[PDB]
């Protein structure tokens, strides 16, 4: 197995996947690495299995259909993996914890949002459809763009949103377009 966490790229107390060479900190993995379970398979492995069991699940889909899906176990897992892929980028630090807003010439968002809040919401099964999760994720970046206005720091929202969107299209097999 790898000797660094797959998400944060640091050493520490790592839990190793039994079916692939990845390792994780307990709370870097999503869901948090399960107490017992030998063997243990990480979220990457669990996602690969879904695909292998139903190869047609990789055919293209319309976003509007994906968003209306109920959060059954496989969709819950896919949103967990998508959230994990965002944490995998170091720039996610900016969006992880609860923000505060006191900048001359700007007003804070009506509905603040952040990664750890989305993580808790998924853990608590608060989303009934994929749309709920995706709306909260996109709200993170939209709030950032609006608040930071013409400051060049707005770009960090564009950057992390692009990671989210690419991974959303991959994980949910959105039909490719120009
Ligand atoms: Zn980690
Ligand atoms: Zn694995
Ligand atoms: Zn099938």
């Amino acid at each position: 197995n790898s000797n660094i966490c797959e998400v944060c790229n640091k050493w520490g107390r790592l839990f190793c996947c039994d079916t692939c060479p990845r390792s994780f900190h307990e709370h870097c993995h999503i869901p948090s690495v399960e107490a017992n379970k030998n063997p243990w398979s990480c979220i990457f492995c669990r996602i690969k299995t879904i695909q292998e069991r139903c190869p047609e699940s990789q055919s293209g889909h319309q976003e509007s259909e994906v968003l209306m899906r109920q959060m059954l176990p496989e969709e819950q897992l896919k949103c967990e993996f998508l959230l994990l892929k965002v944490y995998c980028d170091s720039k996610s630090c900016f969006f992880a914890s609860e923000p505060y807003y006191n900048r001359e010439g700007s007003q804070g968002p009506q509905k603040p949002m952040w990664l750890n809040k989305v993580k808790t919401s998924l853990n608590e099964q608060m989303y009934t459809r994929v749309e709920g999760f995706v709306q909260d994720m996109r709200l993170i970046f939209h709030n950032h763009k609006e608040f930071y206005r013409e400051d060049k720091f707005t770009r960090l929202g564009i950057q992390v949103q692009d990671i989210f969107e690419k991974n959303f299209r991959n994980i949910f097999a959105i039909q490719e377009t120009s």
